């Protein structure tokens, strides 16, 4: 499998795709140049890349202002950004799980269609720059976590007596409706959000053993929502012996060690497409540099002669 | 009253007798460990010291340079010193096999199988395997006729080594439940607590937290504090190893590391803000691995003392 995101970034059947990494690993940058990639590399296509942290962080990364509103990243003709806040924007939230979740999403999945309205223009695909915290899509469970709950109380109604049944009278058949009714949208969207062709989910992680550790939870945690996970984008890392030997033991020391783990993550996910991307000078901001940094998703990476891109930022 | 920044009275205290030292990830665990032994068999000569591992990788015979075992043995060059390591899984495995060959052909509480309700009852093979130890401990607390005064546990690297500090109050549940194994149950509910009764005590028994200074392991750190505290457990001092005081301007001529300098301060910030009453003792990033009894202790050094980047600079670059 190639160490990349080629066919990803080039993919025509994708219509919804996840970008998550727990801890400061890149998850944002990863987003933007997933986006950015996705978008350079089919013209005839519109992408929405959304997120959904409070700290406007994509507002951060490409140097303007975003909102509730889409607005294409100054620059670029095919790539708009909006960042949400879907929990802002009924309280058996803390007893049944993911029922918060899969409001939360609706919520989400809402500020998308009005905006592709009033625009008149669809967005062929979303990019996901999954919110820094939480469990954003455990929701892909409450279809059968409903289901099993609402045979609890056809075990319990049907072993009692008209008595006990309707002794309790209570306000919460408007719910019998409005939960089945929730359980059909979560499930209209489990049929798309499940298929390998439509979505997917693209982890973020830096070549360290907690990282490691978090990013292999993550993916079994994806796999038990059938969520498909196949691409992980070890960030970070730092080729120090490539390094024109800038001296620094610090260092040299540091790229052992993640070298020492990129061999697990190699030796771990050789299904996966593991794309190396290298640390560059600074941070990267604004649609220049992180267009020049994106392009290391689509075409792997090389030490030795990309060494003077990463290092003109 | 500001709460000091190191282990200066733990070192020192005459009233503990179990030192707990965690921390998951590659923060520096082992050499926590070693370095807390040895600075408090260092202060305190009259005692006797005992550093017991459960790593089957024998991390302290690879920490000291030296080859421990099953049986005590002083570390070279030390008084008052002993590390032990030891498979309380793997003794546990030989102890209850032949129990089962003594059932056919017919810790007493074996007989037969009650490790059974391992894969059922949390707790169960924790409390049996620790159990394990603290018999050689005893044990060898027999033979060479010289008790310990203090036992530091390098808690093993996985799992949940201490969480049967809750299988009392998850067996008095259970058997209330259900109402042979009952009188095996019961006889193991009454050693735990005996535990619980020692363990519990915040002048006998502490745990100490290894992190470094980085979202994840702050974070992780966050998830074992909080576990030691459902246990009844006391978590007074986190060590937040690995530090590299990159701005003493000393060989600074790195900017890479300038930036990681900038990250874990702002960590450091955090733990700091957030861990206020606990000791947050700061250890320096060394040059190269700290091992040997001699290098390790000039480290440990700092555990008492704590270090100072402008000044003790010139004390870890000679390691
Ligand atoms: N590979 C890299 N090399 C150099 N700087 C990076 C790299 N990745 C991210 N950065 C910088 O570090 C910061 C890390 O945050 P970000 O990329 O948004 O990830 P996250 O979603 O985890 O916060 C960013 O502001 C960015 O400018
Ligand atoms: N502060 C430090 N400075 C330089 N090297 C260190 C420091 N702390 C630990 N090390 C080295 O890092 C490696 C980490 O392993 P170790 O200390 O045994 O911890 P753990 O039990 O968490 O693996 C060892 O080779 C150790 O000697
Ligand atoms: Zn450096």
């Amino acid at each position: 499998v190639e160490p990349n995101l080629h066919s990803l970034i080039t993919s025509t059947t994708h219509k919804w795709i996840f970008v998550g990494g727990k801890g400061g690993v890149g998850k944002t940058t990863s987003s933007c140049s997933i986006a950015i990639q996705m978008a350079l590399s089919q013209p005839n296509k519109q992408f929405l890349l959304i997120s959904t942290d409070p700290a406007h962080n994509l507002s951060d990364a490409f140097g303007e202002k975003f909102g509730k509103d889409a607005r294409k990243v100054t620059g670029m003709n095919n790539l708009s950004c909006m960042e949400i806040d879907p929990s802002a924007a009924a309280d058996l939230t803390g007893s049944i799980p993911g029922i918060d979740e899969a409001l939360s999403f609706m919520e989400v999945m809402k500020h998308i269609k009005r905006q592709e309205q009033d625009e008149g223009e669809t967005f062929d695909t979303v990019i996901f720059d999954t919110a820094p915290t939480g469990h954003t899509l455990r929701f892909l469970q409450l279809p059968n976590t409903l289901s099993k709950l609402l045979e609890k109380f056809g075990e319990i109604t049907n072993k009692l007596g008209p008595m006990l049944n309707s002794f309790m009278g209570a306000g919460n058949v408007d719910i019998s409706g409005k939960l089945n009714e929730l359980k059909a949208n979560v499930e209209t969207i489990r049929q798309q959000f499940t298929d390998p062709d439509l979505t997917t989910f693209v982890c973020v992680c830096i070549s360290e053993f907690l990282s490691l550790y978090e990013t292999e939870r993550l993916i079994q945690e994806l796999i038990s929502y059938d969520m498909d996970v196949n691409s992980i984008i070890v960030n970070q890392l730092l080729f120090a012996e490539n390094d024109q030997e800038h001296n620094c033991k610090r260092c040299q020391a540091r790229w052992k060690m993640q070298k020492k783990y990129l061999d697990q993550i190699d030796e771990l996910y050789e299904d996966f497409h593991v794309v190396k991307m290298p640390l560059c000078a600074g941070e990267i901001r604004g649609l220049n540099n992180l267009t020049k940094f994106s392009q290391f998703l689509n075409k792997e990476y090389n030490p030795i002669t990309d060494g003077k891109v990463i290092y003109e930022l």
